[PDB]
């Protein structure tokens, strides 16, 4: 019922010749443990852990299961009385598995969070990560959890980059496949708590030639791609625009990367689409007014020319961008049909952009659509103030089509109910006063879905 379940296994620990029946019983404490004496079971596990004999009987699973919500839940001064800054040196170090993963476990809630900053043990951690030998992935995930929470202090992230500073660099420069890889998502983690100081030039930024490094396979150049979509994603976020200056030159190298088909064709067959995606962020990121990317549009991207490609462009890129200077693109391609779906949301963010296609929209066009395309553009109208003028009075058929007088279609939805529903709801959010002669039909249909 209570704890009275896990001092149940204490005893069956305990004995010299375990319970046989130690697999079912661990089957139950560790599931049981889920709904939520200190230090009881931790010292009591402790002696599996350490035990260098192979327990067959004993799935580890289930036992450090119990661990990873026992640790963090217990009072970490009477956690830190069984496995103390001397316990975990000894832990990490041995050749132990369950033991180093039960060590992680202390290692990830450290009270405070700066605890282990003084201790070689954050270096010890990084030396079992950053080793393509290690291949237990449920340890190096325990690893990456403890690195990640304890980031969040001061004292952790200085450790990390000065006394492993080193040590970090020359897997970076070294680039394998297992290691590196590993290094592109824990240097992502740490730049969400990395101050302006903290910033390693070398560490955290590829130059040219590493990129061109990564070409060779592939996949740690998707990753690559994936580490600075990432960052230029965290600098308009948390609005760390100091770190804009440390990348900004070598992005045009994915452009050159993306048009080149001749020499790199596997560029432009395997990261496409997270190439599209990097690009957005380029577009997005602040400059005064768009150079950098309108540099990569020029000489390399080229928005349009591409046939194949106007679509995407039209469906990833910055608005603010393409009204400001492929107005035309804009006019000459999407228009109202269940295919532009993509092309509206994208192009909607902007007033400019979207006032710019108001002519190649009509009512007439959104009512000879399929209900399910209908209602995702009535959604995507539904999603700002200025489309929603378009919408309640331009184009008042498609609105009445929206309650559905009787219906557009019916009934087989799928889907497209949560499309009505958000346009449902989202229009009355806008308030009695801006909806007029709607908002009583609009509060009354979207009841029809919270209730029935």
């Amino acid at each position: 019922y209570v704890e009275n379940l896990l001092t149940q296994l204490e005893n069956e620990l305990n004995e010299d010749n375990l319970p046989e029946d130690i697999n079912t019983l661990l089957r139950k404490c560790s599931l049981n443990l889920v709904t939520v004496d200190v230090k009881p079971l931790l010292a009591t596990i402790k002696r599996f852990l350490t035990s260098n004999v192979s327990y067959d009987s004993l799935n580890y699973d289930y036992l450090l299961d119990v661990v990873d919500k026992l640790v963090p839940m217990a009072d970490f001064d009477d956690v830190l009385e069984v496995y103390s800054a001397e316990d975990l040196v000894k832990a990490l170090r041995s050749e132990i598995d369950p033991l180093k993963v039960a060590a992680c476990r202390v290692i990830e809630n450290s009270q405070p969070k700066g605890l282990f900053a003084t201790s070689n043990i954050i270096d010890i951690l990084l030396d079992i990560l950053f080793d393509e030998k290690v291949e237990n992935d449920k340890l190096i995930t325990a690893i990456e959890k403890a690195l990640e929470r304890l980031s969040t202090d001061e004292l952790i992230r200085r450790r990390l980059f000065d006394n492993n500073l080193p040590y970090l660099v020359s897997v970076k420069g070294r680039m394998e496949t297992v290691s590196f890889v590993r290094l592109i998502d824990f240097l992502t983690i740490e730049f969400q708590f990395i101050s302006g100081p903290e910033f390693k030039d070398i560490i955290f930024c590829f130059t040219k030639e590493e990129i061109l490094k990564s070409v060779e396979d592939i996949l740690v150049f998707i990753e690559l791609v994936n580490y600075y979509t990432k960052f230029l994603l965290e600098i308009r976020n948390q609005d760390k625009y100091w770190a804009l200056r440390h990348v900004k030159k070598i992005l045009p190298v994915f452009a050159q990367l993306f048009e080149d088909t001749e020499n790199y064709p596997d560029v432009r067959a395997f990261s496409t689409n997270c190439l599209l995606q990097l690009f957005a962020e380029v577009s997005r990121i602040e400059e005064d007014e768009y150079s950098l990317f309108k540099t990569m549009d020029k000489d390399s991207l080229k928005i349009g020319s591409e046939a194949k490609l106007i679509t995407e462009w039209l469906e990833l890129i910055n608005p603010q961008y393409l009204v400001k200077y492929h107005k035309d693109v804009v006019e000459n391609y999407f228009h109202v049909s269940g295919y532009s779906i993509g092309m509206l949301r994208n192009l909607s963010a902007d007033e400019e952009c979207f006032n710019a296609i108001r002519n190649k929209f009509s009512a007439e066009i959104v009512l000879r659509l399929p209900y399910l395309e209908q209602m995702q553009v009535v959604e995507t109208l539904t999603r700002y103030e200025y489309t929603s003028k378009f919408l309640l009075n331009e184009m008042p058929k498609v609105m009445g089509s929206l309650i559905g007088d009787g219906s557009a279609g019916a009934i087989i939805d799928l889907e497209t109910v949560h499309y009505r529903n958000s346009a449902l709801r989202n229009l009355l959010d806008k308030g009695e006063e801006k909806l007029s002669v709607w908002y009583e039909p609009l509060l009354r249909e979207y009841s029809k879905a919270v209730n029935g």
